[PDB]
């Protein structure tokens, strides 16, 4: 028996469809499992709404971590300016049965949802440049000094519509999020959206979300993630093929340079020695954004070939934004109060 019958071997509260709790929620189903639990659908009696119930693992190391979402979620849901509404808003938290729960406003499906929907033909250029501004616009909130939230996580089934049919979008997850100068965790972030400071175990920091904007925005338009690595050294290689060796200035300091490059005698950096005959990545930066996202033939995949809202100029708006996102040195990477003034965003 777990929790007195009330869990599964997995720290998972057994949802029971029609429960009702504390006099107040009207479990309706479970709509999602991840890491950190549940995430079911229940009808507020007291406010007379749906509302979403994320029920966090009852084991000690989900709990405490969960405490420090909730801390965040309530620091952004009362920071004053509009932008906030970018963020998902935490209505209230509660303990049941030695669960912590934190009710959610209501929100439909997430852009990897979407994408499925195409299947995986990709959305328009024009709804990507929608979803890229109001991203950028939730970062520059998060990267607001008071705050200064690093989310962790952006990848887009942490991005959900408002409305099915609409273009609003809210961010959710902030599971793994920290402020700047309380940083906790070393292997953070989805492996396809993850940095290559915390690939090569570095100090980081907000720069780190505007690199998994970048990927995402990517995936969006062109169905497929850009850089889908099976494991660590996979994944930067693939980030290779594209963006070429990384400058030295950054492996020079890098704990984890050794795991996937070799410093040569004159101080130059390569990618680590492989077996004689084992050829497997394209060479450095011979892999190009340019025909990627299919810049001059009709966008990726020749899909767009004589559609509105898809010229070459657009494309080439779009491509320089995505590779000021994609900078290796997150010092210099393009932060969300200049990619807002980006000409891929001109009215
Ligand atoms: N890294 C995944 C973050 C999601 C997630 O979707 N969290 C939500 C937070 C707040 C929220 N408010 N409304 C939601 N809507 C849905 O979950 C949903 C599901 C299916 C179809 C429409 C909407 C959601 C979802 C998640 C999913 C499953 C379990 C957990 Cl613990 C977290
Ligand atoms: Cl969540």
């Amino acid at each position: 028996v777990y929790n007195d019958g009330y869990d599964d071997d997995n720290y998972d509260y057994i949802v029971k469809n029609g429960e009702k709790w504390m006099d107040r929620y009207e479990i309706d189903s479970l709509i999602g499992k991840g890491s950190f639990g549940q995430v079911v659908k229940a009808y507020d009696r007291v406010e007379q709404e749906w509302v979403a119930i994320k029920i966090i693992k009852n084991k000690k190391a989900f709990l405490n971590q969960a405490q420090i979402e909730v801390r965040l979620l309530e620091l952004m849901n009362k920071h004053d300016t509009e932008m906030k509404y970018y963020i998902v808003h935490l209505k209230r938290h509660f303990m049941f049965r030695n669960h912590l729960c934190l009710v959610f406003e209501m929100l439909s499906y997430n852009l990897y949802d979407l994408l499925r929907n195409t299947n995986f033909r990709g959305v328009s250029l024009n709804l990507t440049r929608k979803f890229a501004q109001q991203m950028c616009t939730a970062l520059l909130f998060l990267a607001t000094p008071e705050l200064s939230i690093i989310h962790c996580d952006l990848k887009p089934e942490n991005i959900l519509l408002c409305n099915p049919k609409r273009s609003a979008i809210k961010i959710v997850d902030f599971g793994s999020s920290c402020q700047l100068g309380q940083r906790i965790y070393q292997y953070i972030q989805s492996r396809f959206y993850r940095s290559p400071e915390v690939l090569l175990g570095m100090p980081y920091d907000l720069a780190i979300d505007m690199w998994s904007l970048g990927c995402i925005l990517v995936e969006m338009h062109t169905g497929e993630p850009l850089f889908s690595g099976a494991n660590e050294v996979d994944q930067m290689n693939k980030i290779v093929e594209v963006l070429g060796i990384p400058p030295a200035h950054i492996l020079d300091q890098a704990p984890k340079a050794r795991k996937f490059f070799e410093k040569l005698p004159d101080g130059t950096w390569n990618l680590k020695k492989t077996k004689d005959g084992k050829r497997e990545y394209k060479p450095p930066g011979t892999r190009k954004l340019h025909n990627i996202l299919g810049v001059e033939t009709g966008g990726p995949g020749g899909r767009r070939a004589g559609e509105s809202g898809h010229t070459v100029a657009d494309y080439l708006k779009f491509k320089d934004l995505i590779l000021r996102m994609l900078d290796y040195d997150p010092k210099t990477r393009i932060q969300p109060y200049y990619a807002l003034q980006h000409s891929f965003f001109k009215k």
